[PDB]
């Protein structure tokens, strides 16, 4: 229902269950999400001043959970709270030409330091995300703010970058592997970059929350932030609740975690991590 711990050296049998019979007990698991959250207004999203906001009619912000610009506080934007204290994370879709700047805005007035993109901006020939920052060194104005990217460290799977705005500093991690509504080619890939991105944010002290995103901000941002909870439960106990992690991010934004195979994927991110450590 709300949660479905597994002891951990009893994973990989329960994974083995779940899988059995073409991924029946599995399906059915990921079926009981379909509803959660769901039972919150998304107004707001709907009013019809804000659908040149939003990049899919789907896919709106929930009313209690929403990011507003300090209906003109409008921004498609949802705080994911952390275990610990609110906004650990502000979840967003892939800006569009006109809400580039507020996507911006939103980072600078929410005291940002941190953006994931999980997405790339042209996928399968249709525009997926504005390539909303700097192509090259010059500064450039967000209208009324000055972005100026610092370095672009381009590595085999995903691409850092640091950029100056105005004074503040920003850094971006751009995965570039993830093909929408699938999975990374690799549990390991994933495993790192998630790995990765919590280290910058654990020495990152005292920035506001996390951003992250993917197109719609859901899929890809949803199995990149239960993979971050998921890894962080591994390291604290000895059960693990892949179930209760997308739980909790559905409560927060509608199809976080947006294809049974990205579920399947946290289990098998989750069962080749216990594999590993058990002879160890
Ligand atoms: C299965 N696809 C969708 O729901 C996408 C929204 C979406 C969600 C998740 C992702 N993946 S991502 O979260 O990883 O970026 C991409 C796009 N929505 C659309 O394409 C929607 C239509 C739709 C599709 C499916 C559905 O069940 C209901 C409505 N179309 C749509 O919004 O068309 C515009 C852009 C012209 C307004
Ligand atoms: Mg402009």
């Amino acid at each position: 229902k709300t949660s479905c711990p597994i002891k951990i050296n009893q994973f990989e049998g329960h994974f083995m269950k779940l899988q059995a019979d073409s991924n029946y007990l599995l399906s059915k698991e990921y079926e009981e999400l379909k509803d959660v959250g769901r039972n919150q207004s998304c107004d707001i999203a709907l009013l019809p001043e804000n659908r040149g906001k939003n990049r899919y009619n789907n896919i709106l912000p929930y009313d209690a959970t929403r990011v507003k610009l300090s209906c003109s506080d409008y921004i498609n934007a949802s705080y994911i709270p952390g275990n610990n204290f609110r906004r650990e994370y502000i979840v967003t879709q892939g800006p569009l030409p006109g809400t580039k700047d507020d996507f911006w805005k939103m980072v600078w007035e929410q005291n940002v330091h941190n953006i994931v993109m999980v997405t790339q901006c042209v996928e399968k020939g249709r525009v997926k995300c504005d390539h909303y920052w700097p192509a090259d060194q010059d500064s450039l104005y967000y209208g009324d703010l000055i972005l100026q990217m610092l370095s672009e460290s381009v590595l085999p799977e995903w691409t850092i970058r640091e950029f100056k705005i105005c004074h503040r500093l920003i850094r971006h991690f751009h995965y570039t592997v993830w093909p929408d509504h699938g999975v990374p080619e690799t549990t390991q890939s994933l495993i790192q970059f998630v790995r990765t991105v919590r280290d910058y944010i654990n020495r990152s002290p005292g920035a506001g929350p996390t951003v992250v995103h993917c197109s719609a901000g859901v899929g890809r941002t949803g199995t990149f932030i239960a993979l971050d909870r998921i890894l962080q439960q591994l390291d604290s106990k000895d059960s693990v609740d892949i179930y209760g992690a997308v739980h909790d991010l559905r409560l927060h934004r509608v199809h976080m975690v947006q294809t049974e195979c990205q579920y399947v994927y946290l289990h098998q991110c989750v069962r080749d991590v216990l594999r590993a450590r058990k002879l160890r």
